[PDB]
């Protein structure tokens, strides 16, 4: 049950102590250029070990990842004046470009977990870099937006979110799709069931459900600089799936052959989420409608790729 | 977080193990009218609480049930020589004719969870003799059921449970019925994500299921003489929503005004489980066999109710 | 992490449970002799997984015991019209086939002794396998040295996990508590509780010893057996060895010399992991405690003696 | 079960989040006057909560803080014109303002400091408080306690749990070691030392002693500050006060009197309940150690009324 997370800056680092407070692997590994930082992030996660589950968390090298089942990929960040967005982008695909086959030098068994953003590509980045199977490589993805959808559907419908089956599907930047037709709250139709539940979802309150789920990053980044918590227990958890051999579904990124017409494209979309990384690909029931925001985002993303060359 | 359970029988005691062992509520009150059957049971669990969260489990009366904000109805009088079930179903109904009001002056804002059987005409007696509100007396129904059922759809379509959506509604017994048709693996018919994995599911793969949840809680009863475990630990869990205002939905039976044309039944249906009982019930999408089946269901039930006197 | 258990009693079945509960184990195999019993407990225990913890509990043979890392020893015997100390020869008739036949599919296994009386079972047991002593161990006195914390514990107003307190010797009328080196905050006991406005009159250490020694008394009378205690506590123990935890609990397991007394089985502190109990830690005992663990290891030694063990 | 964190820095939201991962709570509040820092922190956290346990995690104005049961005294930063004084100079002219708002709407909330000096700062909560005493509480020496256990453990091949043994004094460069009260399983360490095999060198004693005082070396070094490790020791006692558990902790109160020293605040064992720290064990000393807690002690006292505390 060992886990690697190359990449310790606050993503990274909230992950590792995610694990170690979730009890969920029983070793955690550090990788980080800045061996000193990796170091003080391990150490600090470690004297809270006493006060949880005992996790052995330690910072290291590539070779000490060996045996992790799987590898979080946290490392792009980089500086913000001055460069451009695309520009940003292109001096993390070479950081992958770095870090990737290292990573599979020392864990070739490894399931890699891609966390860095924007996650879509980077998993599209990773992939190709990996030169795995498809189903190995999986970014982050729509899953904590999946989780923000049915938070506000939860409060909105007075019940509890781990009964609200719904999702988020694409990319994880403005341009998501937020499943509303095959959504599924008790053997019922979420908009249907909004009805018994005497509050109607009209296009208004539930246009804002979109522009909440699509901002939630944002508040926090404007609010503190950078995002970190909150995708660290996530990360955590799809880790905890790997671990387990669980096959639950999640909204993930992966390398997807066909989508909406769209070939060769890594986006979120329910998936089986076991000890060989994704196993098998869930396509929901989709209106029309949100078809095509299916296909404008597997588009985006697709054309995004392609400017970095993947 | 004060938890009773009237009937401190094997599925009471055991009720009383799950909820200490898994440290679901603080404190757990065992109630019986055999004194030192309830202050046995107690005293064992409580010996099991320095290996696992710390619980005050004790065995008291129904002043004791104070503040409870949950009272498991487990009693059933043993049957006696020469005594048919139809008798000893008139005289339990006659046990909580006494135990139902004496409870409620304890704890008037307990939410009952009836357990005894039959589990729905039990929990239409409760209902009838509480005056309290539809919500308020909730009986386990068909829990364990619908957990099998998606159990064993999970073996079969090699995803985890907590992932198949699908419903096991009506009454707790040989006329339950299987939602098939409105069951969703990751947003898509249950049926239909058949062939997106192992190649579909035959209407004699259907049959043998069933039979698998229908004939499940009898292999332990011809084998162990009762069944209290797995109840017990299912019980517990009604038990933590119901504490933790989890407003999450079960598949549980509770008194319903209409249902298929059959009126003021108990029966089972996927329902909001949440601080104040029910908070809320699912009509879940059914196909014309499944209307039927369910129908038959209803007025089986209804009828047993009726004669009984409630 | 596979377990074991024989013996889909009451206290087999009560262990398997605990078990599936807690998490530790993520398959536990249960063995009887009567295939159903042990059929019924186990699809029973998995029914109460999806409310818990995803841990798989079936019913098997000695076979699939394979790759267990600990074996639950709690098989015995029917009563039986007229009988009494000769219940007890039958059930080491009993571990004298259950014994050879577990190691065989589990070999490496720890063997955890619970069919009572736990200390000359333990005896048994030990002399049976022709393993290491410490891979042979009791359920023991965990349940009376948890006890004895905990009684502590309400009378000094702190908490059971910080009261280091330990009951030795016999699982039953000769146990020792041991009232000198027991210690809280690492000061010692009745400094302590003098310095709590709680100081223990002896009537107070009384009613604290009665009320660990008649525990099996009471729950005993009122329902039958106990099971629901053992169980959790022998689940602790699982715990312990699955995951190599070296963590000091008051266990049954034969001891080459205790007081004078030559190769008994009796609690004493030890250190439990992968390979079984791993160390011995002696307490400072008083003269009194000390004499009195020497009856104790005299007691259960004639007893196993007049078994043939 | 209501927690409220006043400071939404790294240790602030560090602690947040171990409270909400750890399940601890039912409700977590954020307090900070960077308003917006202390919701984004708010935010973050909550959206950690589907993929652990149900906590909900807002931050608000004091206000919010009503009929929560512990709230925890975490601001300012560590490096600012002046170390010790300043900005204990400076954060004690804001846990002078911060203290009664506080209090204002949680009057019957245990104050838990997490301010460095902690032990200092704990005396000043206490002295602005004008509460009983053992209602404010430092975090004091928990991690260093923790530390000097998972070295023996890891030494003598024992589980922590089994090693009792503390750090008492101020929580710094000064904080002795209780060497010679510590025991294992009863019996003291030395002798339980050279029981294992491992018998405890002279030279072996000192690598252990730096290993617990340079503890936070490298994580400073490698970032400037610690805040995972105390977080997670925050969020433990936190529970130990949200669940009235009683238990034995290591923390920072003020005290009466201390080795002659008059009225301090510094780490002894202390039994943390429900409202605070609810008693006092002292526990055995050497002339080496009883002389370090001493100077230790009122160095402390010749910073508080060197302050006016």
């Amino acid at each position: 049950m060992k886990v690697g997370i190359v990449g310790s800056g606050m993503v990274g680092s909230a992950t590792a102590y995610a694990l170690a407070l979730l009890g969920v692997a029983r070793e955690v590994v550090l990788v980080d250029l800045d061996r000193k930082l990796a170091q003080a992030h391990a150490e600090d996660i470690l004297h809270a070990t006493p006060f949880a589950h005992p996790v052995w968390v330690r910072a290291g090298s590539y070779g000490d990842l060996e045996g992790a089942r799987a590898v979080v990929l946290a490392a792009g960040v980089a500086q913000r004046p001055g460069e451009t967005r695309l520009q940003l982008l292109d001096r993390n695909a070479q950081v992958f470009a770095q870090v990737v086959p290292r990573v599979l030098e020392a864990a070739p068994e490894a399931v890699l977990l891609v966390a860095t953003n924007p996650v879509d590509v980077m998993t599209q980045v990773a992939y190709r870099l990996s030169g795995l199977p498809p189903g190995r490589v999986v970014g982050s993805g729509t899953i904590l937006d999946t989780a923000r959808f049915r938070a506000l559907l939860a409060e909105y419908l007075r019940v509890a979110p781990q009964s609200v089956h719904a999702y988020v599907l694409g990319e994880h930047g403005d341009s998501e799709v937020l499943v509303w037709s095959s959504a599924q709250v008790g053997g019922v139709p979420l908009l249907e069931f909004a009805e018994a539940r005497g509050a109607a979802l009209s296009p208004e309150d539930r246009a804002r459900i979109d522009e909440g789920v699509r901002r939630a990053a944002y508040r926090i980044i404007e609010g503190k600089g950078a995002t970190y918590y909150g995708i660290g227990a996530g990360l955590a958890r799809l880790v905890r799936a790997i671990l387990t051999d669980e096959k639950g579904v999640y909204t993930v990124s992966a390398f997807t052959p066909e989508v909406e017409g769209v070939l060769e494209v890594s986006l979120s979309l329910p998936r089986i989420l076991g000890a060989g990384g994704v196993e098998g690909t869930v396509y929901p029931s989709l209106s029309p409608e949100e078809r095509e925001a299916l296909r404008r985002s597997a588009e985006i993303l697709k054309e995004a790729a392609f400017a970095l060359g993947f």
